[PDB]
Formats: C-alpha cells, structure tokens, sequence
C-alpha cells in the first residue's frame, strides 16, 4: 500500500486525505488511507479539534487564493459527512464544529463551498426511511415449540443486538478501557447473560420430577440447532447456563434422563472450551462460510490485547499507523459480518416475547438459593464483567407493552378483551418463577389490564426494579378490618395502618404503594 | 386516749406496746397504741429492725431473769404475727429475722416460748382456704344486655380489685411517693382506666351510623345504675370516658339522639366535677350507707397531703405520733370499706368476659385518630399518672383461658368443639375493634383452638404485647408462589422469602412469625 513505517505527522496525514481528492472530486483509485484515518483518528485526537485543523487548513488555502486546495477540503469534508454520518450524529462537538465551518465558509460566501458541506440534506435522507431499514406462523407458547424456532429467533435477536454496535463503539471501547458509556455493547452483554439466566430459571422453573431435565434436553437440541446454523455467540451462552455450577448440581436430574444428550454436551463444552486460546472455536469459526456469529467476547480480548501491544504515539514524535492500519483491520472485518442477513423466519411476536423473556438481572447467588432450594444437600460466557450491565425502564416499558400488544393481537381472537386461562398458562410457562397477585373479572378468563399487571410484575422482579402506575395515596386510619389490594394481605395495626387512594380507593401497605401494578381509574 | 403530745421514744413506744400485754396473756382494755404502731411503725423504721429491737429486749430481759417481762413480750409478738399476718408473707427481711428469733428461743430452749411465737401453724391455716375466702343467670351478649347487670358485674370486678388493696399498700404508696413497685393499686388503676377506654372504643366500634349514639345512651344508663348502686369509682371511670375529647367531639352522634340524657349527663359532670375540691361528691358520699365505693383518686390525694403537713420525726428527736395517729385513721376508714360485701348477683363467667374486655391499653393519640376517623374535620379519672400502667402476660394468658374456658361451658351447648358465629359475633360486639385473621373448618362454626385465637390476638393488640405459640421455624426459600398463615399476604422476593415451620408447615412473613396465636401440633 501507500507506505509509512515509522509513521507519519498528523498534518501530514491530513494533507494525504485531502490530496486524495482532485479539484473536480474524484478520488483516488486507492482510498485506504481515507479510510483509516476517518475511521480510527479517533483514538490520536478527537474529531472536533480534526475538523478544526481542517477548518485552519480552509481559512489558510482561501487565503492562499487557490480554489483547487479549497474544492479539495470540501470534496474530502463532503465525503467525510457522507461515508460516515454516524461519527456526526453521535458527536456534538463534531456537529458544532461542522456549523461553525458551514457559517463560515457561508460568511465568506464562495459558491458551491456551502453546497458541498451542508449536513441538513444528509440528515434529511438518513431519517427517511419511514419504512423499515404473509411471513410464517409460529406460536407463543413454550410447552409446545421446536428447539430450531427457538434457536431462530434468538438468533435474530443476537444478530440485531450486533447489528447496533458500531465501528466507533469498538474504537470507544478501545480508548475507554470498557465503561457502560456506550451503550449497544451493553446491551450485547445484557443479552448474554440474560439468556443464560434464561436457560437457568428455565430449568430451575419446572417441578421437581423429570421435566426440569426434559428442558434440558430441549435447551441442548436448541444449541445443536444454533450450532448448524453457525451461531456461536448465543450457543456459547446457553451452554454456559447448562454448564453452570448451579444447573449442575442437580443429581437427581442428570440421573434421570438420556446419555446421547450428555456426549453431545460434553461436545459443545470441550468446542467451546476456553483451553488457550479457544483454539477449537477459532477453526471452528475458520471453517464456517457466510452467515457467522463472532462470540464478540474472545475478538475484543483480541482487540485489546492489539491496543495494549502497539504504541499509540512512536517515539520518533509521529503517530503510528502501524496500530490504526492493524485495528482497523480486526475492526473491519467484524463489521463486515453484519452485512450478511441471516438466512430465516422474522417472527416479531415471538421476538417481543423473546425480548421481555430475556430481560433478567439476578444475582449467582439467588439462583445458587433456588437451585440449593430444589436439591438439598467450566465453559464461561465471559467477557468478564468488572461491572454488570443494568436494567432501563424505557425499553422495558415498551417491552412489556409490545409483548401485551403481540400476546393480544395473537390469541385474543377479538373475542371480548380476554383470553382463556390456559393458554394464558402454557404462555406463563415461558416465563420462568413468574406470579402476581390480582383478582379476577371473570373465571378462566384474564383482562388486558390484568395481563398487563402479570407482565409488568414478572418485569418488575426480574429487572429487579419496582414500578407501577402513579395513584394518589393518602395515610388512612381504617376503622373496619381490611386488606391490601397489592399483596393481598392484612393492614396490621390500631391507626395507621395503610394507604388509600383518593380517586379509586385502593388499599395498600405503605411498602405496596409505590409498586401497584394496576391503573387509577378502575 | 392514752397521751402522747410531743411524742415520744420509738423504744418507749415498743415498751408500752409489750406493757400492753401481762403475764397470763390477756390484752389492755384499750389497744388503740398497738394498732397504731403496728399498722404505721414501717414508716419510721423496717419491721426487720423492729424486730430486732424486740429481739435486743427479749435477749436483755431473759438475761434480767424475770419470766414475766419475757412472756409478755412474746405474747406481744404473737399478737403481732396473728393479727397482721399479710405483713410477714410480704416482708423478707422479716421472715429471716423472724426465723431467727425462733431459732434464738429454740436454741436457749425456754418452754412456752417457742410455742408462742411459731409461723408455721398460723401460715398453715392461712393457706387453709381451699374454698373460696343456683346462683343466677345471665348473657355474655352485650347486644342484649341490661345497664344494671352491666353495672353490677362492673362493681363487683371494682371491689374485689379495691379489697386487694392492703394497709400496708397505702403507706407503701406514701413512703415511696407513688411507684408501681405495690401491685394492688397498679391493677385498680389499669382498672378504670381500662374501663374508661373501654367505654370510648365501645362507642366508636359501632358503625358511623345512629348505634353508637344508642350505645352512649346504654353506658349512661350504666352511670345511672352505678350511681344507685352507691359505686362511685367505677362511676367516674365511665362518666370520665363518656366525656373525654375523643368521644366528645362526636357532633352527629350528639345531635342524633335524645336530651334527658344530655341532662342526667350534666348532672353526673356537675356531680363528679373537680370544683375544689370535689365537694359535690364529698357529700354524696357523706350520704351514703353500708356499701360504698371511694373513688380512691381524692383520698390517696387527702393521704398524701396528710403526709407532706406533719413532719414524720418531730423537732425533739422523738416520733410525731400526731401523724401517724392521722395517717392511721384514714387508711383504716377506707380499709374499713371492704368489710361489707356487695349487694348482689356474683356470676363469673361475665366476670371472666369483662376481666378480659377490660385490658386495655392504649395512646390517647391512637383514640383521637380514631374518633377523628369517624368524624372529620372535663372530668378526669386522675388521679394523674406520672407512668401509665403495663401489662402482665401472665395475668392476661389466664384471662383469655379463663374466658375461653367460660365461653364453652355456657355457649357451646356440649355441640362438637364449636360454637355458630353468629353467637360468636353478638360476643364479639362486646370486644370493640377486635378481629382476627384465619380460616375455619366449617362454614359458620368456630373452633375451640380458633376462638382461642381470635381472643388471643384481640389481647395481643389490646394490651400492645405481641404473643404467640411456639413454632420451631426455618428460613426457606420458596420455589411456588405462597402465602402467609398468619397475615393472610403474600410472601414478596426471589429467595428467603418467608420462615416455614418444621414441624407442622407453616407459612409466615419474618414478622408474623413470632406472633403467630395457633399451636404447632395442626
Ligand atoms: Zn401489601
Ligand atoms: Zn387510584
Ligand atoms: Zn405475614
Ligand atoms: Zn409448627
């Protein structure tokens, strides 16, 4: 390629990214170098004091009074805007820097300069798809699926959640030394864990006899699925949760149910197994062609591993394009993955399902309780968390309002504003140790409100965080014995002894009130 | 009398008090100096070194060698142990000193002497009472129940509580300057106040309509049987309680019911009012033959002004006797009271209803947000406590036996183990505010170990001490959805979250399960 080996000044690599372009704007045949520098210059300076330096070099060749250098600036600037659009979204400074620049290069007023750069109709395109950027028919309910739908959908999601990282989410991940502060790697995370704790409760969810190993069973054939259909990422996260010390303490399961399962799980544990340096996945992965998930964990211990190795600055004062060329590299080709779709069966009811099913904070130790609870007496997803990922109400208030609106428009059947009991039942069935405590309209048949209710609650465990719908309350003496219309329980004491609502009348203990789950104007 | 104006030397009061005696035994013609050292000496000493004082002349005068001066002073301590015997069972120091002398005498061995002194034989036929120391029938449903039966039971609970009040008590009460160290007053003093609040939550346990009123105007009719009754003490606990603030500040029940009584209610104010100082009732009860009751409030108030005037040791160095000729003649007029018995209609089974219903303790902030509950927006008992009463669970727990025990004698009808609730309800009007939570074994019946419960739970709320059965109870971690046995509420968390019994399976919340009122062996 176009060659520096002990680096080059940034100046410089400026200067080369602007001489790629031509007076009339054309580009180079060989862009390497632009795209490099665009990409990664992050990590030297930050994007505003570049354009900055852009801005200097403007100012300068206007009042040079060559109108090729200046047209060069702006072809690259317009390129820079163009190809990337996402570093202008996401960084202020940069958007501010990029007005100052348009007012003034319009203060200044020459020509086509303005046209060039304007970041309106750009931004105006990149809203404009309106429209997403008969199907199939699969159902809601657990009890009743195939381990290869399952595996379908979770790997929709898996691959969205990809999707939504970026190669600047990489780049921040890199210089930060891994904050929460860019989100869709957490949310990676989330996804992980959250299926793994999925696979867990699962098991641990069903009775005492047989059938927790009956999951199991179902939970391996759903890895085997995800195994042929080359996704790597959330195969290594539900073998994780059925390696897991606590699922794997169960004896008496293990004991009553079949072998052939169990070579197949020593299978997946020894491929995925972590013997340095997971050697058995990287050919794994080596062999695999077209549609692949990366299990981003392993790659971003190689990223760092590559960021800690080289120097950011050369000793000789320069900046090392040895790194970014080598970055940008296992960068790019990470990327590159998403933009092969997966091969099949977009289902969006059982993905909102999905999605509020997979959203679980628990602690090792809860689930160390409740599988020590149901029997008395090494493959890790990790990506090891310094710090665990943490729940956002935002997205889980529209998960559960997407999961009410798919579960209603599914298997309601227009038929009143309920649907039966046991439907409701084999859909509960999905969510792992989930109750709430209400009182019914009618018997066998459950409310929007009271579906919303369940929901909501199984939401508000899980995410371990506590939520409900606003009431006005006001400290009440109760004369005459009465309950709480949240726990359903008795209001203990002389006076005092709970909370009514000023508009509806509901009774509650001071602890009950702030978490209701139900609506004022009942 | 005989004269003593400056008083004299405690020694020569003793001497005087054995001279009182001779030889053969026999006792003066006028006693009234050994009635007044013996009932009053403990103020100016213990009767441990009275004793020993006697003991000092005993040892001089045997060591004189004159029988006669010897014999005399033991057939004064003979008198002393026969005639106040309640001074040596209360009195520790007394008894050792007393079992000292004996061994004194024994151990020099002198006749008579040891005969004449003995506390076995006395306490033997103090003990002796084995029996007490077709009548008539009447409801334990207050509903339907008449203000002069009420008044009655009432009065003939006030005067057992009244007779166990003892001399000894009342100069206790003046040399400890009010302690609750002496329990005989104590309890007559939870007495009325617990009939107070007792009529206060009687008339705010009905519901808000027109009844409340109609229960006002039956504890006035109580007042009014009390009055003719000649009981004045339990008259102004209930006429104090009907004229509280709380009850007071009822306007609607005021104005929906009827004037005679508003009128009777004016004269049993005007009647009991404190205008200095209670000169109304000092009549009254001036008028007033055979039995009687005190309203011990204003004497106790006339005994300890008694005793602050008179100086207990007189400027010459020798004993006021003045004073405790003073002090000796009030607490023997009222001690005088308890001689005559009541009137009339001893049942005990009302009685063991009204012991139990009259434990009561409670904030007057408590009965004022009651009262205020049920309607938005001065003659005192006391007798002013400087320290409120407390409760002992022991005299409580045999209150509830008692009354369980009582309640199944008469209302069972020897029908299974149970009782028709309805029965059960018109009882329970008579306990205000009381409910307990449970489930019953059949519909419309209630259990003996049930009632039990709902007794000992009323107890535990009423006297403000949590009680319950022992359980042997485990931390558990809950794997289905369950609810607690004791507060009928549902058991919130993902794990620990309720104590389970091991016994017999109960379910509770970490608070409920001290508290829990049935027994393990379910
Ligand atoms: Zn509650
Ligand atoms: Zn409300
Ligand atoms: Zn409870
Ligand atoms: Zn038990």
């Amino acid at each position: 390629l176009g060659h520096l080996a002990k680096g080059a000044s940034l100046d410089d690599l400026i200067d080369s990214c602007i001489q790629s372009f031509d007076a009339d704007g054309n580009l180079c045949r060989s862009n390497q170098l632009l795209q490099v520098m665009l990409t990664m210059h992050r990590i030297v300076i930050s994007s505003a004091e570049l354009l900055q330096k852009v801005i200097t070099l403007y100012k300068d060749a206007l009042a040079k009074n060559s109108p090729g250098l200046c047209l060069k600036i702006c072809y690259f600037v317009r390129y820079w805007i163009t190809e990337f659009w996402v570093m202008f979204k996401m960084d202020a400074s940069l958007t501010d820097t990029m007005e100052e620049f348009q007012e003034l290069v319009k203060a200044k007023g020459e020509e086509l300069h303005c046209r060039l750069i304007d970041t309106t109709q750009i931004n105006a395109r990149d809203w404009s798809r309106k429209l997403t950027q008969k199907k199939r028919k699969v159902s809601l309910l657990f009890d009743h699926l195939e381990p290869e739908e399952l595996s379908e959908h979770l790997t929709y999601l898996e691959f969205k959640s990809f999707r939504r990282i970026s190669f600047s989410d990489y780049q921040n991940y890199l210089v930060n030394s891994c904050v929460k502060e860019n989100p869709t790697m957490e949310r990676s995370i989330a996804l992980c864990n959250g299926i793994s704790q999925w696979v867990q409760l699962m098991v641990l969810s069903r009775p005492t006899p047989q059938l927790r190993a009956e999951v199991f069973i179902k939970f391996i054939q759903v890895a085997q699925k995800l195994h042929q259909l080359q996704n790597f990422n959330t195969l290594m996260a539900v073998i994780g949760g059925l390696c897991h010390s606590s699922i794997s303490r169960l004896k008496e399961t293990s004991s009553h149910v079949p072998h052939e399962i169990n070579k197949v799980l020593g299978e997946m544990t020894e491929l995925l197994s972590s013997s340095r340096n997971y050697d058995n996945y990287r050919r794994a992965y080596g062999e695999c062609t077209d549609f692949k998930i990366p299990i981003l964990g392993v790659h971003l211990k190689d990223l760092i591993s590559l960021y800690e190795a080289m120097p950011d600055y050369l000793e000789d004062g320069k900046v090392n394009v040895h790194k970014l060329l080598a970055l940008y590299n296992h960068i790019s080709e990470l990327v590159q993955l998403q933009e092969v779709a997966p091969p099949l069966e977009a289902n969006k009811d059982l993905v909102h399902l999905l999605t509020l099913s997979l959203d679980l904070y628990y602690t090792e130790d809860e689930i160390y309780e409740l599988s020590y609870a149901r029997e008395p007496r090494p493959v890790v997803v990790d990506w090891a968390s310094g710090v665990s990922p943490k729940p956002d109400p935002k997205t889980i208030s529209k998960h559960v309002q997407r999961m009410v609106d798919s579960v209603f428009k599914n298997y309601d059947h227009d038929q009143d504003g309920y649907i039966s009991q046991e439907e409701f039942e084999k859909i509960a069935a999905s969510f792992p140790f989930s109750f709430c405590v209400m009182d019914k309209d009618r018997e066998g048949l459950i409310s929007r409100d009271e579906i919303t209710a369940y929901f909501m609650r199984a939401s508000s465990i899980y995410s371990k965080l506590g939520l409900g719908f606003p009431h006005n309350f006001q400290e009440t003496t109760y004369l005459k014995p009465t309950f709480c219309d949240n726990c359903a329980g008795f209001l203990w004491g002389v006076i005092k002894q709970g909370y009514r609502c000023k508009d509806c009348g509901m009774n509650c203990h001071k602890q009950c009130k702030d978490l209701v789950v139900f609506e004022c104007k009942k």
